[PDB]
């Protein structure tokens, strides 16, 4: 037996061995954080959105609120399942296996209904595994929602001239969105939209890269004149700041992407989904101008363009409403000269 | 709804649930917490608990397992949960047992309840409204037994008086007995050598013992005429009042009556009763003076005079008799005779 | 919270709210007539057909017989869910509706899983509504299943002589279905299949009916002459009796159709399938034959002809096998006279 | 294994594999006569008698209703378990063991809890034996209660003459009761009393025998002295039909008890309690009076007297109070005759 494949995009009811249903409210445990498996309710208390990780681990949500379900490590009630707020910690990963045990990622111990309680309000608590069928759980899907995928196109070549010296290349090409990451609300911070708000209206955000070819000068010079032109590379410090306050990320000096926080978790799937390399850098890039000198090689008048490879990353919700502005990186290593014949 | 029930306190007992079990403040799977849960019998300490009935009415039960008590969380995350805690005097650890067979919180009338009525052998205990649901009725039995000592008493004997002999001297002090002494349960005594776990076990009950004696405070033979000024010391001294209110949270005040600080407060009716004392209405608490009293022969004949104050010795022993404190005197100003 | 609409021609699974299925057979229950929440099995035990009438109640049978869902009203066993065979009793008349409850006709109560219970053989008790989750179920398209629609064809006209030739007109015109009406086999009584075998192979029955002008009289007569004819109208006992034996209906003195026992809940939609009026007499319609006289009033040689609408009904199984024969009504209101 | 044993004077709970108990009202089938699985109520709804018969097999008696556990051999609703009057039917009698299963005597299958359903109003269906945990039941007993006890004393012997001819000696020995049969209320037919009622205050009834002499007759007689006197043996066909009527019982021929419907399943207990014998008579007796004549053989003057052994046997509640006048059966096997 190994780790349980379940479709994201489910809300999922978890059975108990005797067909109750883990509800996070309960009726005698309604005003505190126990999460008890009760009889059958239809109701959002019952639901749940399975989050899995790199690791394999995965964070079980409740749609009641936005909060997950959490081991205490309190001394007085060590071992209750409760819900409480994500915060990336080893008791609120779980790992779900096809023999129907849901084990902790902190402690070995899995799920366990204590004294094989039938009862509506018998709460769980961790336990050694021992394969009592107490501790076997299965998935039911509830319900099915839908991301929507944004219309994908590939990146354009750099323009070129067509038998004029003198026409003027585009300033850009037309952006194009490449790539897109599919990820949890947990990762990304919304202010409009609290936790409980998030979970019932945008369960993932997507994350979703432009590129496309920026000029970054174009002028017409003698055989053997010269000329000091600016150039842009990197990300700027606000683009830095507010891509780490939303989704906990950095670009590195390297043009690698920074992980850090909740996001690391998750590392290996953004860099796949979006084609960019995670860093390597110990340092974050900033944005830097520099001028750069052109002298003309050839005796005969000549025209130049250079075209520099422009990213834009940006995070929406669900729906497509978009939370942050474009954050813009520029990437001096990818570019086109573009000369007349 | 019936009434009060009434248990007998040199009594352990057994609290049984709907479903015949027990409930035990260990449990298999809450073993590592402090959660109380029904359990299969055992004829473990964990599953035996002592009631102490306070003035109030409300009983606080106590386990032998440990020395800690029954307690219903207010935590905001397992808020109504049973477990076993330290004795705090607060409500939600002092619970009221009817003859219904419902135990009710005192600090918000919430009753014990087994959740979904479970049969389970972890099955916990919240506080839950009242339905009258047989889930919500417990039984007490009868495990154990045992005795307290009761000091020897004597009533407080005569001041001493001269017999024809004017040289003759006067015991210093007449010897101590024991007029009074209170039961209390562990839980409001302070015992330096043994842990609230050891008390359980070995002194669920500590005795409050009074001792009442007259002691000599001058004897002197004079002239038609002669002056002289002796000392004369009354009240109760700081070392005793520290050591009091460090042991059992109580002190003296200067009405000669006591202050009741803490957990003591909640048996102040029984033990002003069992030691025949006044709760104090004043704000200080009384100190021990020592002042100097001028005496002249008022007769031209001569006379020998002798005056005898009421002492007070207050002690706090274990249910054996072990003492675990010294005597702290009280020494009465008003109560005084005088020989001649 | 409307009426739940649900194709007639489909099976359904009857899914319960912990994810189990109404199943006629059980375990511990195979011996018996009860019927209980069981796992999914895939088999016809657990496959049903939903009935809807003209009230708006539908009735429910189980593939595995013929029987449909009934609630006991047994004084040692009322409110149990068990298979039993259509009485046309109000507590077989179950209302399905969008919140996903069936509730019973006869009393208010609907269909509760007893304490919520998830195991296999738990019974089906009639309790009052609540709201609960155990009270709520969902249909589940299973299989489906065609019925063969007959070729329709419009009444012609009736025949009229061609230039006065004087030629014999045809005795009756080619018959023609103008109209056919789709009933479920628990209306009708075939003598060949029993109720298992119907619901396995013919579900619904179809009720045909065929129009067409029948020659009453066609004579050639010279000035002022005169002749008695016979003529007849209405359907015959024979036919009457089959009706009823079959389908619980029969022909009432005004050309209506009157409908007897479990043919009544349908009355409405037959008749709006078949065109036809809903009789309002009290007694049935008898075939009569009469003589009825004609004096030639003009002044030479005339031909008259005479043309009765004739309607046949007929009952078929859903492949088509007819199982009984036409049944033959001759509408004297409806007649044509040509010169 | 063996036969369960279970004390007759326990009111008794039938705890199922979930710790849920047989309820015999349940909630969606209050309004019908299933007995289904329910959670602890502490009412009569869950309390039954255990009437263990001759055989082993027991019959389950409801506390609520007097009426007792039944498998239906309905059609429609075959092996369901419900409550239904007292018949003696063998699907009302069920064999009680210690490994938890309780079986049907009619047909093999044992109780069942289908699917083992963990809910309440959960039904029990008589299903084939496979050692399941759901065919397992635990009875607890839930409440106690006692059956009087008639003093008994031993039969006196006859009447004898004391040095006077001219003595009359007692028509009758003060009559003594030297037997009763304690046998369930499903027994009895008691007028006053319903099945409900019965089971309520009188859950066992008692059937008591008087034994005590009756003098047929006594004369004086000279040399050579005869006369006829009357004497009766036998019942009366009223007091056949009366205990038939309250016990399906009647007196053979051979003096013997004729055991009728329910009342042949307790002939072995009946028998040893009463100390009577099981006839072996086709046909009833009937009483009978005839003449007998004694003719004085000596030529003293002789007093006679002749005692029978009088039998009277009638029916009490639980608490005393008789339900029946007394059945008197005269046996002339067992007389004394006494001369001078
Ligand atoms: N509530
Ligand atoms: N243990
Ligand atoms: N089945
Ligand atoms: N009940």
């Amino acid at each position: 037996n190994g780790i349980k494949a379940l479709d994201p995009f489910n809300f999922y009811r978890i059975r108990t061995f005797c067909g109750k249903m883990l509800d996070v409210v309960g009726q005698s445990t309604s005003d505190n954080a126990m999460v008890v498996q009760y009889s059958i309710n239809n109701k959002p208390n019952q639901n749940f959105l399975v989050f899995t990780l790199d690791d394999g681990y995965s964070i079980i949500a409740a749609e009641n609120s936005g909060k997950v379900l959490d081991i205490s490590e309190d001394f007085f009630f060590k071992g209750m399942l409760i819900q409480y707020h994500f915060a990336n910690s080893d008791n609120q990963k779980f790992l779900i296996s096809n023999n129907g045990t849901i084990a902790v990622k902190r402690s070995g111990k899995v799920f366990d209904i204590p004294g094989a309680s039938t009862s509506n309000d018998a709460p769980v608590i961790a336990y050694n595994f021992n394969n009592a069928a107490n501790q076997k759980f299965t998935f039911e899907r509830v319900k099915t929602f839908q991301v929507p995928s944004p219309s994908i196109g590939t990146l354009p070549p750099a323009p070129d001239f067509k038998n004029d010296i003198n026409e003027q290349l585009p300033d850009k090409t037309n952006p194009v969105i490449t790539h897109f990451s599919t990820i949890p609300y947990i990762m990304a911070n919304d202010a409009t939209f609290n936790s409980h708000q998030q979970i019932q209206y945008s369960p993932y955000y997507k994350l979703v890269r432009i590129q496309y070819w920026e000029k970054v000068t174009q002028r017409i010079l003698g055989p053997r004149d010269d000329y000091e032109y600016n150039k842009t590379k990197g990300i700027s410090k606000t683009d830095q700041v507010s891509m780490t306050e939303t989704v906990s990320m950095s670009v590195g000096a390297d043009f690698g992407f920074m992980f850090k926080g909740f996001s690391a978790s998750l590392s290996a799937q953004i860099t796949k989904e979006l084609s960019v390399t995670k860093s390597t850098s110990t340092t974050e890039m900033t944005e830097e101008t520099y001028k750069e000198k052109y002298t003309n090689p050839f005796n005969y008048e000549l025209a130049r363009a250079q075209y520099m490879l422009v990213n834009e990353f940006y995070v929406t919700r669900m729906d497509g409403t978009r939370i942050t502005a474009n954050w813009t990186l520029r990437d001096n290593t990818q570019t086109v000269t573009r000369i007349f014949p």
